[PDB]
C-alpha cells in the first residue's frame, strides 16, 4: 500500500487494466508539450525542488558573508473523476463497449494544464513557459495560410542567427493544424514545404496549445522535471460510483530562452 | 454429408471447382465492409448468439433479486441461384468460356446485404451499422470534389479529438470513388493528398455502400461475428438446370461508436 | 479482486471458512432438483445465453432470405443477507457455537428459487420446468398413502410406453416424504416397494418442491446450464453488521418432455 490506495477500491483487475490503458493511451495521444522538451527519468515523490545553480545577494556582517541558494519547488496536480460501478462490473462480465468518458476528461484536463505550463507558463507554480521565456520578438504570420512558409522561414532564420541550430519542431493549435493540412496551394500541400524548412523537424498537433511556436530539438534547452508520474489513485466510493484521481508532480525550466520563438 | 447436400447435386468436380472459384473471387472483389471491421475465425453453425456483457433491470421479490443477461442472436442469409446443366457438362468437355452470371448475381446480393448491415445497419437482424452507431455529427462535403480534402481533414480532426487515433480508412461509393480518382486538381491527383491525410490509411472502393465514411483501423472498435462462412449448398435440380444457394450466418456489433464518422 | 469484493469485507479467514462451509453444506443438503437433472461444468460469468438449435420464420425480400437463430438468455440470482461482526470476531477467539441463521436463510431462498425453476418453471427467466414441459397427463394418487405404489406403477408404465426407460427417481415434498416413510402397510414399509418399482431409482426428499414427480435418470433429458456457480460476495458493512450476498447465474432446459411425469 502506497499513497494510491488502489487495493481499497472496489474495482476488479480487468477494470483496473482497462482504466489504466484508457488513461495512458489518452495521455499519449493528447500530450504534445512533452515531445518538444527533455523529459528525464522520474525521481519520485520524495523530490521536492530543483536547484537553479544561482545564489541571491549576500549580506555581510563582520567577516561573515552569507548567501542563499536559489531553488524552484515542484508542484503536484490532482484531477479527480467519478466512474460507474455498473461499468466496473460489466468489465468482468465481458463488456467491451465501455467508454471511460470521465477518465478521458480527467486526462484532457491534466494534459491541458501540463501543456499550458510547458509552452506558456503557469505563474502559480513558478513556471515560465517557452513562449514567455523567449528573447526573440514574435514572428508575424501572413494571412490565407499559403504564406505560412514565410513566417516559418523567418523563425528558422532568427533561430539560426541566434546560433541555436538543430532540427526545429513547429507546434500548432489543433484548428490551425487542420487548416494548414487542408491548405493545398497549387495542388501541393504546404506541409511538405514546412517540413523541408524545419530542417528535418515536424509539425505537431497540439489541441491544448493556444499559440503556435517553433522550438529547436538539439537538446538541453528546456527540461520537465518529474517526481511522481501520471498515476491513478483511489479516493472514495458509494453504492453506485467510485471516485478516483490522476496525480502528477512536476516542474518545468527553460535553460536557453533563445531556442524557441512564438509565431503570432 | 453436412447440411450442404453437395454430393446429391448432379455437378462434376471440375464444375464444382469452377463455381467455388468464381464465387470466392467475386466475394473477395466485391466485399468491402469486411476490410474495415475485425473478422475473427468463424465458430460454426452451432453458435447462435453473442453476449453483450450487460444485464437488464432486475426485479426484486423477497430477498431474491433476478436479472436477465443481454444477448444478440445471429441471423443466417440464404441466396438461391440457378445454373445450367449444359454449362456443367461443358466444364468437363473443356469449356473455359463459361460466365457464371447467376453465381455472380448471388454473390453480389450477398455482399450488398452484408455490407449494408455492416456499414449502415439492418434493423431486421438487430444490427446497428457504423453509420447509425456514430456519436459524431456528419461532416459536410464541399462541392466540385477538389475540396473533399477539407471534409477528410475535418473527419480526421473529429476522430483525433475523440481520442480515437489509428490509421483511418475512407470508404466511398463506387461512383464517388471514380469521380475522386478522375479529379486531378492542378494536375495533382487528390488521392495522394487523401492518403496523406488518412495517416497511412487507404481509400476503399465500395459499390455496395451508399454512404461515404471514415473508420479508424486501430482495432477493437467493431466486430463481425461469423458462424457458418460463405458456402454453396444444393437445393434441387431439373432435367435442364440445377438450383444452388449461398449461405452465411453472421452478426455485427460496434463497441466504440466514436471510431467512425459518416461524410454526407 | 473479482466482482466479489471479498478482500474488502472486514471478515477474518477463519470466519470466511466457516461461512463458506455452512453455505455449501446447507446448499448440498437442501438442493434436490440438481440430482434429477444433468449439471455440466460451469462455464463462467462471460456466458450469457444457450442456443436452442432452431430458427425463426424467415422473411423473404428479393433473392435474400433471412432467418433468426433462437436462444435462451441466462439469469443471475442474488440473495443478500446480513451477518454479525460480533460473531465474526468470536470466530477467531474460538467460538464454535455460532449458528449462521442468515446464511442458512439465504441458502434456503436460493435453493427454493432454483428448485422451483428446475421442477416447475419460473416464467420470469423464460424457464419451463419438468412439470410444465410434460406431455404426459398427471397420474392420480390414491388416498391413505398405502396405495401410492399404484400411482408409482402407473407413472413407470407411462414412461415405459413412452420409450423413456432408465432408472426412475421419485421426487416428493418433505411432508409427503415423511408420511410415506412413516407409512408401514402390513408392517412392511412402502419405501422398499417404491424402490423396487423405481427400477433401481430412489425417493428424493425435496422440501422446496411443492409437487411430486417421477423423472427418468438415463441422461440427456434435461440440463441446468450454469455460468457463475454459488458464491458469496461482499456488499457493504457497518460498525455492527456486514452485508454479504449469494450469487448464481443459470438457466434450465428440457430436451425430452416425456421423461418426467407429475403425480398429483
Amino acid at each position: 500500500m502506497n499513497n494510491l490506495h488502489r487495493e481499497l477500491a472496489p474495482i476488479s483487475e480487468a477494470a483496473w487494466k482497462q482504466i489504466d490503458d484508457e488513461a495512458r493511451d489518452t495521455f499519449s495521444l493528447r500530450a504534445a508539450g512533452r515531445r518538444v522538451v527533455d523529459v528525464p527519468e522520474p525521481a519520485g515523490p520524495t523530490l521536492g525542488s530543483v536547484s537553479l545553480g544561482h545564489l541571491e545577494t549576500g549580506s555581510q556582517t563582520d567577516g561573515v558573508q552569507t548567501s542563499v541558494y536559489r531553488v524552484q519547488p515542484l508542484v503536484q496536480v490532482r484531477v479527480p473523476f467519478t466512474v460507474s460501478r455498473a461499468d466496473i462490473d460489466d468489465v468482468e462480465r465481458g463488456a467491451v463497449d465501455l467508454t471511460w468518458d470521465p477518465v478521458d476528461d480527467a486526462v484532457a484536463k491534466l494534459v491541458d494544464t501540463e501543456d499550458t505550463a510547458i509552452l506558456h507558463g503557469w505563474e502559480e507554480a513558478g513556471i515560465t513557459g517557452l513562449s514567455e521565456a523567449s528573447v526573440h520578438q514574435p514572428v508575424q504570420m501572413p494571412a490565407e495560410l499559403e504564406q505560412i512558409d514565410d513566417a516559418v522561414s523567418g523563425a528558422c532564420n532568427v533561430l539560426r542567427l541566434a546560433d541555436v541550430e538543430g532540427p526545429y519542431d513547429l507546434v500548432l493549435p489543433q484548428q490551425l493544424y487542420t487548416q494548414v493540412s487542408e491548405t493545398t496551394d497549387h495542388g501541393v500541400p504546404v506541409v511538405d514545404h514546412l517540413t523541408q524548412l524545419l530542417s528535418g523537424g515536424e509539425v505537431l498537433w497540439a489541441p491544448a496549445a493556444r499559440c503556435a511556436l517553433v522550438v529547436s530539438r538539439r537538446g538541453g534547452d528546456s527540461c520537465l522535471f518529474l517526481g511522481r508520474d501520471v498515476s491513478i489513485g483511489y479516493l472514495s466510493h458509494d453504492a453506485q460510483t467510485v471516485t478516483l484521481y490522476l496525480e502528477e508532480s512536476f516542474t518545468f525550466r527553460v535553460h536557453q530562452p533563445d531556442a524557441a520563438v512564438a509565431l503570432v
